[PDB]
Order: C-alpha cells, then structure tokens, then sequence
C-alpha cells in the first residue's frame, strides 16, 4: 500500500525541484504537496537525496522515452539519420528547464561524480550502442569497438547539454554546439 | 620574522608534495591528514596555519598535478615534430592518453578530484587547464585551412567532454591496456573525420 506514497512523494518531488531547483525546496514542503504525513515520508524515504535519485529515475524513464519518441517522429530513413536525429533530440530535451534543472544541473551536486556517471551509463549506453551497431552492420560506420566509441560519444553528448545550460547566452550556444556534434559525427559517418 | 614566513612557505610545500606523494599511491582516502604531517618535517599546528581541512590541501595538490600535466602536454606535442595543426592536434591526444595513463594523474586527478571536488569544481579544473589550449590549437587548424570555419569554444568544450571520459574510461576499465588502445583509434578516427589534413 505504500507503493501510492512513493510516488505522490515522487510526483511533488519532482513538479518543485523541477521549477525552484533541490537547493529551494525543502522535504516537508513536498510532503505537503504531496498527500503525505512526514513520517510517511520518512518511513519511505531515508533522507533528501534518496528522493531525489528516485525522482532522477522516473525523469530519466520519460527523457529515454521522449527520445525515443522524437527520433521515431523524425522520420529516419537509415541507422546515420537515426543517429542524427537521436543528437538532434537530445539537444531540445535537455533544453526543457525541468531537465536543465534536475538533470543537468542538481544531479551532478547531489550525486556524486560516480552517482551521476552511472546514471548516463544506465540510460543512454545501451541505446548508443544499439544505433552505432546498427550503423555498423549497415556498413554507415566502420567496424570498431563498440564500447568505447559509445562511451566517448556520450562524454560530447552530455557536456554538449551542460556547456548550453550554463552558457552566457544559451540560445545561440544551442545553434553552435548542434553544428559542432553534427560535423564530428557527419565526419565518421559514411552516409 | 621573516624566518617563521619562510619557513611557513617551506612547510606548505613539504605539505603539498607529501601530500601528492601520498595520496598518488593510496588514493585521497587512504591517507588522513596526520599522517602527511609526519611525513612532512611539520607539526599539526604548521599544517593549519597553512591548510584550513583535508580538502583544501587537495585542491593544492590538484593545482601542482595540473601544471606538470599542463608542462607535459606542451612537452609532447612539441617533441614530437609537428609539421602541421592537424598533425598538432593528432599529437595531442595521443600525449594526453599517456599522461592521463601516469598512475599519480589517474588516481589524483581521474578518481579522487571529481569526489573531492564537485561537478563544478572539476570542471573548473578541466577548463582552467585544458581550454585554452584546446581552443588555441583549433584556431590554428581553422586559420590554415585544416579545419572549417566553426565555433570554436564549443567545438572545444564538446572535445575536452570526449576526451576526459576517455581518460576515465580507461582508469575504471577491467582490461586498462586494451581500453587504451581502443579509446586511441575511437578519438583518432574522430577527429581524421573532421579534419581536411
């Protein structure tokens, strides 16, 4: 039965921190928010960042699924486009403030360097590696270690998102950086 | 009095090197503050006079680590006998896959820093150090005609991403030679993609 708790904490957890950021708003307020008593709260959750990594896990559920979504939306004929739109996409998502704030910005203070590594590694990796093996087979890339051209890829990717989120004028760090991913892998990828 | 501020300047550095010395080998950690007093010619006292907690002292320690691997970099790519800053370029990546490989670098600044150090923090670190010379090397390749006009912070910003999870994919990898090896020919087929020469 406690099941329904968790995730009306969750959902509050994540509707306040997405709009005023960790830092601004504290447990009880969620609580509130939430349909729960403090000591719900804390017979679910240990402390704020245990919340916290579990609002991360459903932010990331939805962020893989919109990916998804905007990638088959895309209309991507070959594994290269499929590729090119999955940049594309990531770009808009991780540009949605809710992202911007939890994601880029909280994630990395709350959890560690190690915390916030795997969580990257947990939800892109696997899908990275599908496109880039796809692209292989389809004789778009040639054939090499799978892992770590995945694993450098999702370095540029991730701090492609944090070098916008943080920029002195974002929109236009936007355009540039779009450019930048798309020459780096237009580069290595036959057609 | 000048012989106590002397003296102090030398204790930091005692401190410093110790400390270095230290947490290269066992990891941040491993080794508690005492015990690089002792292995300085310091007392408790000195130390905090000159350091205010563990972390502080680590951040010094990470400054000194830098500069070598800052000297080290430009050390490399210089001996190497580059023509041209596409060859520059190619150089530099190789030098940092070596240096990064230095096991005081890996355990100090690939493991520990990014704990001991934020996100922010560590990413300071990479930019203060990296930055520059990653946007000064790519402005060459542009203005000779080896590179195509484009951004070029972020071009940078987005390389130095690749290459530092590079470096810590290695550090953390079950076979570390082999990921070495791989991570080489991944960023060498990366950037012989975008560049003309």
């Amino acid at each position: 039965r406690s099941a329904a708790t968790r995730e009306a904490l969750i959902t509050g957890a994540r509707k306040l921190w997405g709009l005023r950021g960790y830092a601004e708003v504290g447990t009880p307020e969620i609580a509130t928010e939430a349909g729960v008593t403090r000591g719900a709260m804390y017979h679910q959750f240990a402390d704020k960042a245990a919340l916290f990594r579990d609002v991360v896990e459903v932010v990331e559920q939805d962020v893989m699924a919109r990916m998804a979504t905007l990638v088959a939306a895309s209309g991507a004929a070959t594994p290269a486009d499929a590729i090119r739109a999955a940049v594309d996409a990531w770009l808009e998502v991780s540009g949605d403030p809710e992202v911007r704030q939890l994601i880029l910005l909280d994630a990395p203070v709350v959890l560690g360097w190690a915390g916030f590594r795997d969580v990257a590694q947990r939800y892109s990796l696997g899908m990275t590696e599908q496109l880039i093996t796809e692209a292989i087979r389809a004789g778009q890339l040639a054939r090499q270690p799978v892992r770590p051209l995945a694993q450098v890829l999702i370095g540029a990717l991730d701090e492609a998102a944090m070098f916008i989120a943080t920029a002195d004028d974002p929109k236009r760090a936007r355009r540039e950086t779009r450019q930048v991913l798309r020459r780096l892998i237009d580069g290595m990828l036959n057609g």
